[PDB]
């Protein structure tokens, strides 16, 4: 009552591979808010209010090339409506403020700076606007907004990722704006082409909380509602279950490649609070974050909040500078580990486990019962992990994974077990001295097809 | 008029690796071959599929020799035939006695293309005069994706899913609206990388099938032409399709959506042993060639294969001929030494004539009067210029006027042209010159050019 032939095919596009190859990536909120002490501005303020000090883009950029981070999302315009760019489109901006004498363009600042520091930029421009008077007059406010895409994605170079939020607190009573989005996607398709849009978009997914949850099982194969339902019984984004057999199976060709993204603060807030200095996320928080997302087929949007004087704070950047080396160390284990990888069929094909090229792997034959990978490792050795990637070029298809372990008296525990793999899957175990694991792949959509698998101690 | 938004839309990634192939094939082989028909009537008995000696090599030898770059086959053609063992119909090879009824002919064309280092693309004809529940609405529809989700899952990668707007039904046969956005779905999630043709948004049918090339060809055009083929009137019939004046009303309601020009070696699509003497030679295909691949519009030529098998003789000398010229003229183009000069921004004069086309020179933004030089080491003969814009970033030049500069230092109007895009390929007599300039006098805001040669074809 299913159909694998279509489900097991479904694939990334160019720029959703490209995407998930950054794994993890910074969020800059920082604007009006940052300078009145507000997660949702109420819109209207006095632009003579933003006045940071001191503003410093390269020490925010120091600050997350030490975090690890492959690029940086700027708030271009959150819902309060300021832009930190000198839009030719509303006053409602750094051009009528008195940061850097009304000359700034703290896009333009971001943008270069990310550019030296060989970090992506993307932009952040709020579909809902609390300040802008053409927002709820319906084909006004797209003209506005479509003019604000087209100075965001023509005059501050390459885009990655263009993020279009869901959120609206108009409510009972308040202004109705039924966006044009199909206007929106063909602006950014026709200006930055290789730009994921992201949220209400079709390209990224959000992945339903903002508090760093990751599923159990996340697939990136859904039904492709799904792309509208940040947009205006119901599928939600927030739905524990998307993309099971059970889920999926009565949309048959219905469906599509929306993988999933956890964004999550640093702090309570997004933007910044010094109230909140003192409930700065450790780098030991970050990393449990990041090995739960990234080893979770979940990209990982950690936003980090320049303060009003104008820097990422110090307990912030002492958070990044941690988690870059743990992530630098994982990485660094996960190239060196040395194992000898034999498999249950299609020996042929071992080596693509442990040759580190994500653009090899194995695939058990089509008759192979019970297909598994065994990983010996050259002495007794303390380990409390396994990485498994699939080739997501091709599909999705991993749906259960028993690992087991041999110790070295020759007897064997079950160190684990887990649905889904897709990107990569670092599943996690109390620490064990083994002398072998045996990853069991003994639920899939056809013949799953593995680019790494290694034993590793975190 | 907003230029700032029109001189920067865009190809795609997959729209520009489409354009950088230039030139590939189509092959429509099937049932009409079997009964020498350009469109079939439907539920012709399968027993009439019996092609003696298919030789799909000797196709994809003849197809390498032409300077092909990939090939597109007729999975299905509007009488509803499949080349393929459809698990939707038996209206297939399944049911015919080529192959005692074991064949894929789908199979054996994707196979051997991928030995010759060929891409390979599929056309699946919407309109189908056998099938069923054609004209039914949605049964058609799951018709049609089970037989995408076959062709697009079981082949390796497809480069190309040509969707023919074609329909013989007219006003009392069957009604089919298609669900597109559904078919979209299907071939966007099974093949990323695909272009969806003609009934679709990533190439656009140039509006003949004749092998005419439009004097102006925009890639950057009203979005509405990405529906002109799924049903005042804009059609891609019209001449004008984005100049500054058929545009500017649309304001971001643009897009870029590049010309295919499709057309056949001979004047049916399907193989006439009649036609043996009606066989483009190799020079009109080579003109043809330098006229659409130097003209902004991609070359798809169709050779239809013989109910014996083969590429017939005739064609396939026409092939040899067109890949042997399209060769030497990329030799003669590499093999030009020249100077650039530039009016503004010499730094990057070399990018004009460095052969990466990744790289370009673009005049500074109050340079009135864009223009480069192209200095020849002692005179030369030439008969022609290249030059192609960085298109990665958009199409914008509007006028170009070429000028030579005579050994005696007298100079003449050599031609003019307005678009350039991909490549332009400007023609004209032979002349002797010590050096060309390309006065670019039209533009929306600065161009990005990444080649300009002068050379003699
Ligand atoms: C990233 C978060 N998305 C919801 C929005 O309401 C919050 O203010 C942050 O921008
Ligand atoms: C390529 C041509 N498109 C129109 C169709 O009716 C013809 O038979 C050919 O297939
Ligand atoms: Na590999
Ligand atoms: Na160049």
């Amino acid at each position: 009552g299913i159909n694998l032939n279509y489900l097991a095919n479904v694939r990334p596009s160019s720029r959703q591979l490209a995407w998930q190859r950054m794994e993890m990536y910074a969020f800059l909120h920082f604007g009006m808010n940052t300078m009145t002490d507000r997660e949702w501005g109420l819109g209207h303020e006095d632009p003579a209010l933003f006045n940071p000090r001191n503003v410093d883009v390269d020490q925010w950029m120091d600050a997350l090339v030490a975090g690890g981070m492959a690029g940086v999302i700027l708030t271009c315009k959150h819902h309060d409506g300021f832009c930190l760019w000198p839009s030719r489109l509303t006053r409602h901006t750094v051009a009528s403020s008195p940061w850097r004498e009304g000359k700034g363009d703290l896009v333009r600042e971001v943008s270069e700076s990310a550019r030296r520091h060989g970090l992506k930029f993307g932009v952040y421009l709020s579909p809902w606007d609390r300040t802008e008077e053409s927002y709820g007059k319906g084909k006004a406010y797209d003209d506005f907004y479509v003019g604000q895409l087209t100075e965001l994605l023509t005059q501050y170079g390459p885009i990655f990722s263009v993020w279009l939020d869901g959120a609206n607190g108009e409510g009972k009573n308040g202004k109705t704006q039924y966006y044009d989005w199909d206007r929106y996607y063909n602006v950014i398709r026709s200006l930055q082409p290789d730009a994921v849009i992201s949220v209400c978009g079709p390209d990224v997914r959000w992945a339903g909380n903002e508090a760093g949850h990751v599923r159990d099982n996340e697939w990136s194969v859904v039904p492709r509602r799904l792309r509208s339902a940040e947009l205006t019984t119901t599928v939600s984004s927030q739905d524990d279950d998307l993309g099971s057999r059970e889920a999926v199976a009565g949309y048959g060709d219905n469906v599509c490649w929306y993988p999933a993204e956890v964004d999550t603060s640093i702090r309570p807030g997004w933007f910044y609070h010094q109230s909140e200095d003192d409930k700065v996320m450790s780098a030991d928080q970050l990393f449990d974050l990041w090995l739960s997302a990234v080893g979770g087929n979940s990209s990982l949007l950690l936003n980090i909040p320049p303060s009003p004087e104008g820097l990422l704070a110090e307990p912030d950047v002492q958070s990044l500078k941690g988690l870059g080396r743990r992530v630098s160390e994982f990485r660094e284990a996960l190239a060196s580990v040395r194992c000898e990888a034999r498999t249950s069929s299609a020996s042929a094909a071992a080596a693509h486990l442990v040759d580190g090229n994500r653009d090899t792997f194995w695939r058990p034959d089509a008759d192979d019962a019970a297909p598994a990978i065994t990983l010996t490792l050259p002495q007794p050795t303390t380990i409390n992990a396994i990485v498994i990637e699939e080739a997501i070029e091709h599909g999705q298809r991993i749906e259960h994974l028993r690992v087991t372990g041999a110790l070295p008296d020759g007897t064997e525990r079950v160190l684990g077990q887990a649905g889904t793999v897709g990107y990569r899957r670092i599943l996690r175990f109390d620490d064990v001295e083994v002398s072998s694991v045996t990853l069991h792949v003994d639920g899939s959509r056809l013949a799953p097809m593995i680019s790494r698998a290694a034993a590793v101690r975190i």
